[PDB]
Order: structure tokens, then sequence, then C-alpha cells
């Protein structure tokens, strides 16, 4: 006897690209902040 | 004399292989909860 | 004088095969109950 | 003088076989109610 | 002299078969209480 | 004068060792009972 | 002499069907329950 | 000689259909409870 | 010298009949009570 | 000769109808049981 | 023969309909559980 | 003849009423069981 | 010549009425033993 | 002739009255395990 | 005929009180874990 | 006639009062149970 | 002529107060075992 | 004329004391059931 | 026949007012947890 | 011989489509500590 | 046979009103910090 | 019937003063802080 | 009758101080984490 | 005539200290429960 | 003898899919806290 | 007249020791089910 | 003229003893049931 | 003139001894059916 | 006059013996009802 | 005399090796819900 | 007279460490959820 | 006797494997938010 | 009577001192949570 | 009666010491970070 | 009797080891954040 998780181990990498998926979009947004912070401290400074 | 559990010594058996069977489909469903709930994090954290 | 239950004797062990083999297939059907009953247990608790 | 019941003395165990012999024979059949009791109560027992 | 129980001694079994006959029909009976009671265990048991 | 139950005492015994024997054979059909009884408990119980 | 339990035999098996039949069915309604109780956690956790 | 219990064996048939129709309608009373008892779950779980 | 119980030998018979005859019927009433204890016992265990 | 148990003979079945009769009312009284004993469990159970 | 359960067999139903009235009453009190346990929370996580 | 069993059939129906009277008393004390017990819930969970 | 039971055989009559007649009385008694032992299981079942 | 069971007809019922009066007491008493066994519940499930 | 359950109706009621009351001090001790509880939480949440 | 129970009647009496004797005691311990359960879950809880 | 029983009807009662009160005494020690099996009961159930 | 049961009346109660008597011994082992059982529980609950 | 739970059934209703009742006191206390909690956070906050 | 749960066996879909019904209301409810948790951070987040 | 869940269908949407009706309540109080808190950094930086 | 939860209402008072008392003492410690971190503040700002 | 629970209901309160009681000492660790917890931003803040 | 229940009833006692003692050793384990999972939130808390 | 879990195996599937599908749509909603939390600090750092 | 049930009384004691002695064994198995369990328990907890 | 039945007066109580003898040591078989059924539950009840 | 019975007087005693003498040995038989038929049960019981 | 039960008083104890000694094999057997629904609980709970 | 249960005594084992035996099986499937549990945990807590 | 289970006492004693045993093994793999599950907080916070 | 859990204790080993096998999966999900957070705060402040 | 629960008092202890052990170990991994989340802040914030 | 938890009161201060014990050592940790990080500032403002 | 948690013990550190070999990867990841930011600062400061 056991239990068969055979195919619920693997199950867990198809939930996974979806962990690495949603990030690039987020971090992506995330990258105006530091291009309009500087530019907000650009325009003073510059 | 004695009582011939012969057969139904291995009948056991018949019913465990779908208590082991079962498991895996439940356990499966679990896993959703396991992405969804690291995606309900992702969203908020990353 | 005496009374002669020589083949009644044996006769007793005729009705006990039956005795013994009545016994299993009712034990094989309690079995679905230990089956079930577990099953019942796995689908809440698994 | 006497009376002579010499074969009638022996006579008696004439009929004694028979004594004797009837009884297995009806005791033979009270076995099952000896059986059958059991398997009376075996099938709700059991 | 004895007393002829030729017959009569056969005879005996002429009845027996019937009470080797009637018991099957009972316990035949007797069964669905077997069913019955496990299926009425089994409907809040299962 | 008396009456001779000489043999006839003895006699007794001679039918009494059948009282003695019939009874292990039931017995040992008994003891089924109290086998099958735990067994039906114990596919409940264990 | 015996009790032919033949047809009784084979009778225990005639009940048996229906103990294995109607499991399917709670089960199959049990199975509510492990979606259900995953839905209720999963609108909470997700 | 012997006893003709020839209606009377297929008498015993007449009560019998009697033992599997009764149970019908009590088996049919005892599926309530599976069901109140799960939605009785129900309620609180889901 | 003899004394002609012809047909009286065969007269017993006459009345035999009846012996075998009348058992039957009251045996078909013994059978309610086989019907009507397993019932009596039918609605409590079913 | 004979004996004329020609009436008597039926006359077993006047009787008989009282033993089928009596019957249906004390097991109509023994439903109550079979609701009752369901009830006391729906109100603990349901 | 037979035994007349013509009406204890409809009867069965008489009480059964009770069977399927309580629960509501019940199940509508356990309602309360679903709603002040959602509250219990609701005034913890809202 | 026959046995005039004929305020005796319908005497059974006397005690019957007691048999349904009783029950109501206790079934209403069952109650307080299933109140209390979802009151030592609701105390709890609410 | 013969014997004038002429009288006398209806005369069996006049008894046989006194037969029919206590038993409605004692199976009336009777009665109460099938009421107070249901009555007896209900307060402990019901 | 007959036989003057008319004081014995009625003398049945004297008696009767004691077997319905000796079951209201047991009953009595009866009603203490219904109490003191929800009792025996109320304080582990209440 | 019938049977005086006259006094033992009402009787059902004599312990049902104490059904009613033994309640109301668990429940009153219940009340502490409403409140130790909310406490328990409140010492780390407020 | 008739049978006097005139004193086995109050006699009844006798025995119930330890019926409701007993019962105290019992019920006195029950309630160590109700107090180290909440006792058991207070310790987890507050 | 005739037969002066006429005493000797009277004297039928004599025996038969005997006959009552001999009774009483019995069903009194009888009793105990209507106590003490609620007994033997209430210790387990109460 | 009568039947003296003068010494044989009081000597019903001789007997009784006894009835009296074994009851408390074996109601005395009874009691460590009552215990043992809620020990049994004790250590599961408390 | 059937069961008579008339007043049982609206007996329900009885104690559920009291289910509807406590919860709102409780409510009323869970509540402080959500004042007390933004007030916990409002003087860091604020 | 068998035992019909013809009908019994579909009427446990009878039930099933309750337990399927009933979670779609709770679920419902569910949803707004979604929405309402989400809002609660919403307010402070946002 | 069903289990009529008719209006504790419509039960559960009584106190769903609740579940939408709290909200408000609390999320008007989450408003607060909305304000407070941006007022809090309202000062130092404007 | 019902279920006397009367001072056991207003038993959930006593232990909201409770509720609200302790508040008091925590959030009174709290300010410190919106005190230590504006001093904290102010030291270098101002 | 009844059951008397005279000292076993006030006997209910010999536990209930037991379970204030307990409260106390885990409330006064509890509180610790009050004070912990508000140093452990102390440290940070202040 | 009554039931010398007299030493048994103290007896009831005797196991009752065995009730109350095996409690608050296994209560005085449950305490490390109350102090290592505080210690577990502690040492991320403090 | 086995237990036919044969659609119930599948069965598993058809919630799981309401398990994978709820997910979305809440995630869905969390998507805005991971704009309007980036649009808050936006509208402070841009 | 009576019956010297001398030493059978002393004797039912002989059993009782027995009684008293195997629970202590089984009541030290009980014991590991509550270490265990809070090892169990512990492992999570703390 | 009488007849001397004055030694076998006197003699009857020859036999008596007996009679009181026999029983004690049946007593004391019978005695063991009480044991061993009582152990018979001790080992599944404690 | 008499009549001598003399030695006839002490006759009858020769015959008696034996009177006294074939009973112990059936009754020494007699004793199996105590033992067996406990035996009997006590394979059930015990 | 008297009747020589003198071998068959101490016969009753040949018997005995067996009394006591096949309870301990049943009882022996019964021990593992007591490991094993320990084991069986063990496995869920430990 | 006594009764023979010589082989009947040592029979008692052969029962028991099947009582051993069926254990081991159930206690085999047992061990999965000891796995799936703390899978079903697994996946939710790890 | 006594009962004899000598070897039983010790034989519970043979359970017992497979009570004892059991438990390792699965306190072993609860092991893991501390393990994991602070690892499952370790790669969050640290 | 004992109770052969020879394989089922290693058998708890092969359920172990997958417990301490899925974890690492999910941990290896897990991680995504330790870099993703990190991410997260990289892309502002450096 | 009682029951010797005298090792088993002190036996609770055994399991005692393995709940006091556990704890130190975990208590000892949590430590590094409380050093590495120190950590984590120290390389942000010195 | 009571529950002694005479000694565990006093208990739960054993665990409380070990609960002010672990902060002045968590907090002994926490100053690091409020020196390093005021020097941290102290290097970029003095 | 106790419980070995021998290996289980020293179980503990295999984790162990886990939890501080994860932090060092971590903990060295955020070390860029501690560079990156005074490089962030270094060219604008510098």
């Amino acid at each position: 006897g056991v239990i068969d998780t055979s195919a619920v181990e693997s199950a867990i990498t198809d939930g996974q690209g979806d962990m690495k998926a949603i990030g690039g979009y987020i971090v992506g947004a995330l990258v105006i902040l530091a291009v309009a912070g500087l530019i907000y401290s650009m325009l003073r400074k510059a």
C-alpha cells in the first residue's frame, strides 16, 4: 500500500508555471516606478 | 473446525485498492489550494 | 445394551461443515462494511 | 414343578435389539434439529 | 418371536427427508434477515 | 427375595458414555458461533 | 443426513450485490462534501 | 408412510415474499437518515 | 385354529392415511408462526 | 372402517384464518417501533 | 396461507412522512449555525 | 367450529393507541437534545 | 340392535361451544402481553 | 348436558384486571430508564 | 382491555423538566469558553 | 376468585425507589466528564 | 337416589383459597426479577 | 378438609431472602462496568 | 397508525428562538474586536 | 430471494439533488467574505 | 421520498442579507483609516 | 419544552464588560508608540 | 417518579469555578505577548 | 421486599474518586500545550 | 466483492473543474490590489 | 427449608476481583491514546 | 384403623435435604456465567 | 389366626434398596445435562 | 431411606472445571478486540 | 462423568488465529487514512 | 470457583507493545509537518 | 496472541516517502515568492 | 470494589516527559526564525 | 465532586516564567537594530 | 508504558539543518539589496 500521488507530484509544476508567469507582468509594471521616480527626480535635478 | 475466511482475507485488499485510488483524485484537487493560495499571495507580494 | 449412535456421532459433523460454510459468505458480505465505512470516512478525511 | 421360561427369558432380548435399533434412527433425525437450530442462529449471529 | 419393525425402521427415513427438506426453505427466508440487517446498517454506515 | 438389577445397574453407565460422547460434537459445532460471532464483530470493530 | 443449504449458500450472494450496489450511490453523495468543503475553503483561501 | 408437506413446502415461499417486501419500505425510510445526516453535515461543512 | 385378522391387518392402514392427512393441515398452520415470527423480527431488525 | 375426519380436516382451516388474521394487527403495532425508533434516531442524527 | 401485511405495507409510509417532516425543522435550525458562523467570521474578517 | 377472536382482534388496537401515544412524549424529550446540542455548538461556533 | 347415541352425538357439541367460548377470554388476556411487551420495548426503544 | 362455566367465564376477567394493573407499575419504572438514559446522554451532549 | 399508562404518560414530563434543567447549567459553563476565547484573542488583537 | 397481588402491587414501588436512587450517583459521576471535557478544551482554547 | 356431594362441593373452595394464596408469595418473589433486571440494565444504561 | 400449606406459605419467604441477597453482589460487580466504562471514556475525553 | 409528532414539530421552533437569540449577544461582543482592532491600528496609523 | 432496493437505489439521488442544491446558497454567502475581505484590505491598501 | 428543504433554501438568504449588511458599517469605519492616514501624511508632507 | 437560557443570556454580558475593559489598558499602552514615534521623528525633524 | 439530580445540579457549578479559575492564569500569560509584542515594536519604532 | 443496593450506592463513589483523580494528570499534561503553544508564538512574536 | 466507485472516481473531477474555475475570478479581483496599490504609490512617488 | 447459597454468595466476589483486575490493564493501554494524541497535537501545535 | 405413615412423614424430609443440597452446586456453577458474561462485556466495554 | 407376613414385611426393604440404588446412576447421567446445557450456553455467553 | 447422590454431588464439580476452563480461551480471543479496536483508533488518533 | 471438551478447548484457538489474521489486513487499510490525512494536511500546510 | 484469566491478563500487554509501537512511526511522519511548515514559513520570513 | 502489524509497521514508511516528496515541490514553488518579493523590492530600492 | 488505576496514574507522567521533551527541539528550530528574521531585516536596516 | 486542578493551577506559572524569560533574549537582540540603524544613519548624517 | 519517540527526537534535528541551510542562500540574495541600495545612493551622493 501507498498513495499514488504520481500525477499529483507533477501537477504541482502545472501551477508553478503560473507562479513564474504572473510575476513578469507585475514586475513589468513595477519598472514604471523606477523610471517615473527617476524622471520625478530628473526634472528637479537635471 | 475453523472458519474459512480464505477468500475473505484477500477480499480485504479488493476494497483497499479503492482506498488508495480515491485519495489521488481528492489530493489532486487539494493541490489547487496550494497553487491558488500562493497565487492569492503572489499577486499581493510579487 | 447401549444405544448405537455410531453413525449419528459422525452425523454431527455433516451439519458442522455447513456451519463453517455459511459463515464465509456472510463474513464476505460483512467485509463491504469495512471497506465502505473506511471509504465513507476516506472521502471526508482524505 | 416350576415353569419353564427357558426360551422366554432369552426371548426378552429378541425384542431388546429392536429397542436399541429404533433409537438410532430417531436420534439420527433428532440431529437435524441440532444442526438446523444452530444454522437458524448461525445466519442471524454470524 | 420378535417384532418385525422391518419396514418401520426404514420408514423413519421417509419422514427424515422431510426433516432435511423443510429446513432449506426456512433457512432461505432466514437469509433475508442477514441481508436486510446488513442493508439496515449499510445505509447508516456507508 | 429381591430383584437382581445387577447388570442393569452397570448398564446405566453404558448409555452414559453416549451421554458424554454426543456433547463433545455438538459443543464442537457450538464453538463456530463463538468464532464467527467475534469475527462478525471483528470486521466491524477492527 | 445433512441440511441442504445448497441454493441458500449462493443466495447469500444475491443480497451481497445489493450491499455493493447501495454504497456507490451514498459514496457518490459523499463526494459533494469533498467538493463543497474545498469550495467552502476555496472562496476564503483563493 | 411419510407426511405430505407438499403444499406446505411451497407455502414457506408465500410468507417469504412478504419477508422481501417489507424490507424495501423500511429501507426506503432508512434512506432519509443517509440524506438528512449528510444534509446535517452539509450545512455545517459546506 | 388361528384368528382371522385378515382385513383387520389392512384396516390399520385405513386409519393411517388419516394419520398422515391431518398433519399436513396443522403443519400448514404451523408455517404461519415461522413467517410471522420472522416478520415480527423483520420489522425490528430490517 | 376408518374415521371420518371429513369436516374436521377442513375445520383446521377455520382456525387458520384466525392464525393469519391476528398477525396483521400485531405486525401493524410492530411497525410503530420501526417508525419511532428511526424517529428516536432522526432527532439526534438529522 | 400467507400473512396479510396489506395495510401494514402502506402503513410504513405513514411514519415515513414524519421522517421527512422532522428533518426540515432541524435543518432549518441548523441553518443559523451557517449564518452565525459566517457572521462570527464576518465581524473579524470584514 | 372456529375461535371467536372477534373482540380480541379489535382489542389489539386498544393497546396500539398506547403504542402511538407514549412515543410523542419521549420524542418530545428527545427534541431537547437537538436544541441543546446545537446550543452546545452555538456558543462555541457563533 | 345397536346403541342409541342419538342425543349423545349432538351432546358432544354442547360442550364444544364451551371449548370455543373459554378461549376468547384467555386469548383476550393474552393480548395484554403483546401490548405490554411492546410497551416494555417501546419505552426503551422509542 | 353441558358444563356450567357460567361464572368461570367472567372469572377470567377477574384475573385480567390484575394483568392490566401490574403493567402500569412496571412500565412506570421502565420510564426512569428513558429519562436517565437521556440524562446520561444529556450530560455528555448538552 | 388496554393498559393504563395514565400516570405514566404524564410521568414522562417529570423527567423532562430535568432534561431542560440540566442544560442551563452546562450551557452556563459553556459561555466561559465564548468569553475566554474572545479574551484569548482580545489580548493578542486589541 | 382472583389473585391477591395486593402488596405485590405496591411492592413494585419498593424497587422503583432504588431505580431513581442509583441514577443520581452515576449521573453525579457523569458530570465530571462535562467539567473535565470543557476543562480539556479550556486549556487549549482559553 | 343420587350422591350427596353437598359439602364436597363447597370443599372444592377450601383448597381454592390455598390456590389463590400461594400465588401472591411466588409473585412477590417474581417481582425481584423485575427490579433487579431493570437495576442490572440501570447500571449499564444510566 | 383443606391442605395445610401453613409453613409452606412462609417457607416461600425463606428463599426470597436469598433472591434479594444474590442481587446485591452481582449488582456490586455490575458497578465496575459503570466506573470502568466512564474511565474508558475519561482517558479519551478528559 | 402513525406517530403524533404534532406538538413536537412546533416544539422544534421553541428551541430555535433560543438559537437566534444567543447569537446576537455573542455577535455583540464580537463587535468589540472590530472596534478595538481598528483602534489598535488607529493609534499606530493615524 | 434478494431484496428489492429498486426504487430505494434511485431514491438516493432524490436527496442528492438537495445535497448539490444547498451548497450553492451557502457558497453564495461565502462569496461576500471574499469581497468584503478584499474591500477591508482595499481601503487600507488602495 | 426526499427532504423538504423548501423554506430552508430561501432561509439561507435571510442570513445573507445580514452578511451584506454588517459589512457596510465596518467598511464605513475602515474609511477613517484611509482619511486619517492620509491626514497623518498630509500634515508632514503638505 | 424549550431550554432556559434565561440567566445565560445576560451571562454573555458579564464577560463582555471584561471585553471592553481589557482594551482600554492595551490601548493605553499603544498610545506610547504614538508619542515615542513622533518623539523619535521629533528629534530628527525639529 | 422523577430523577433526583438535586445535588448534581449544583454539582455543575463545582466544576464551573474551575472553568473561570484556569482562564485567569492563561490570560495572565497571554498578557506577556501584548507587552513583548509592543516591546518588539517599541525597540524598532521608538 | 426490595433490593439491598446499600453498599452498592456508596460503591459508586469509590470509582468516582478515580474519575476526579485521572483528570488532574491529563489536564496537567494538557497544560504543556498552553505553554508551548504560547512559546511557539512567543519566539515569532516577541 | 469490491465497491464500485467507478463513476464516483470521475465524479471527483466534476467538482474539480469548479475548483479551478472559482479561482480565476477571485484572482481577477486580486489583480486590482496590485494595480491600485502601485497606483497608490504611483501618485506619491511619480 | 431454604437454599444454601452460602459459599455461592462469596463466590460472586471471586469473579469480581477479576472484574477489577482486567480493567487496569486495558486502562493502562488506553493511556497511550491520551499521550500519543497529545503528542500528535504536540508536534503540530508546539 | 388408619395408616401409619409415621416414619414416612419424616422420610419426606430425608430426600428434601438432598433437594436443597444439589442446588448449591449447580447454582455455584451458574455463578461462572455471571462472571464470565460480565468479563465478556468487560473486555469490550472497559 | 392371622397371616404371618413376618419376613415379607422386611422383604419390602429388600427391593427398596434397589429403589434407592437405581436413582443414583440415572441422576448421575442427569447431571451431564446440567453441565452440557451450561456449556451450551457458556460458549455463546462467555 | 433417602437417595444417595453422594458421588453425584461432587460430580457437579467435574463439569464445573470445564465451565471455568472454556472461558479462559474465549476471553483470550475477546482480548484481540480490545487490542485491535484500540489499534483501529490508534491509527486514526495517533 | 464429565464432558470431554478436549479437542474443543484447542478448537477455540483454531478460530483465534483467524481473529488475529483479519485484523492485519483491515489495519493495513486503516494506515491509508493516516497517510492520506497527513497528505490532505501536507498540501495545505507545507 | 473463579475464572482463570491468568495468561489473558498478561495477554493484554502483548497488544500494548503494538500500541506503543505504531505511534512512533506515525509521530515520525508527523514530524515532517513541523519541519515543512517551518520551512514553508522560512522561505517567506527568512 | 497479539496482532501482527508486521508489514503494517513498515507500511507507515510507504506513505512517509510521499510526505517528504510532496514538500520539495511546494517548497520549490514557495521559492518564487522569495525571489519575486526581493525583485518587487529590488526595482524600487536598487 | 474500585478500580486499581494505581500504576496507570503515574503512567500518565511517563508520556508527559515526552510532552515536555519534544517541545525543546521544535522550539530550538523555532529560534532560527527569530534569528533569520532579524537577519533578514538586519541586512536591509543596518 | 469537582476536579482537582490544584497543582495544575500553579503549573501554569511554571511555563509563564519561561514566557517572560525568552523575551529578554530576543529583545536583547532587537536592541542591535536600534543601534545599528542609528549607526546606519549616523554615518550619513553626522 | 510510554511512547518511544527515540529516533523521532533526533529526527527533529534532521529538518533543522535544512532550517539553517535555506537561510544562508536567501540572506546571500538579501545582501544585493544592501549593495545595490548603497550603490543607488552612491551614484547620487558620490
